[PDB]
């Protein structure tokens, strides 16, 4: 009578091809070059559970904005931040990495 994690919870199928295993995204940590696949894949299924971009490929920085200023003690540079690193793109899943990326690595 535990509850086991698999079945349950979300990203089932987001771990087939988006097997990034948190390998790709350690090194996002650190200031140098990162382009892997699996993790801007992830990164898409993260976006449409947080409810920030639909499935039909939507940006609402209205809600990344609000999300990005409540929690933060820095509030004052997201919205430019958002704007600025909500580039529209070919397609959602390519953008959504860009939001969690874009705001972290702000510094170079």
């Amino acid at each position: 009578e535990t509850p086991r994690e698999k079945l349950k919870q979300h990203s089932d199928a987001c771990k087939a091809e988006s097997g990034v295993s948190e390998e790709s995204l350690n090194k996002v940590r650190n200031r140098e070059e990162v382009d892997d696949p699996k993790l801007k894949e992830h990164a898409f299924c993260i976006l449409k559970r947080a409810g920030f971009i639909d499935a039909s490929g939507e940006f609402q920085l209205d809600h990344i904005k609000t999300k990005f200023k409540e929690n933060s003690e820095h509030p004052e540079k997201v919205d430019d931040l958002v704007a600025k690193c909500a580039v529209k793109k070919d397609t959602p899943q390519h953008s959504s990495a860009d939001f969690f990326k874009c705001v972290h690595d702000n510094r170079s």
